[PDB]
């Protein structure tokens, strides 16, 4: 018969970079 | 004597991607 | 007798997309 199965493969590659983040209004003028 | 066994199963997913790179807010109100 | 243990499995899929990034305050008002 065939031999036993081989080993699991390696982890896949990293996922893509996330989306850009979301700043507040600037300071008031004096 | 028999032939090679089947390939192994797929690996797990890769790691989550890195965090993204936000824009400035609007100008402040007038004084 | 059985054959040899089999070849390596394939890589997993890509990981999930990253989270959103972290912006600055806007410019001061006039």
């Amino acid at each position: 018969p065939p031999g036993p199965p081989g080993p699991p493969g390696p982890p896949g590659p990293p996922g893509p970079r996330g989306p850009p983040g979301x700043g507040p209004p600037g300071p008031p003028g004096p």
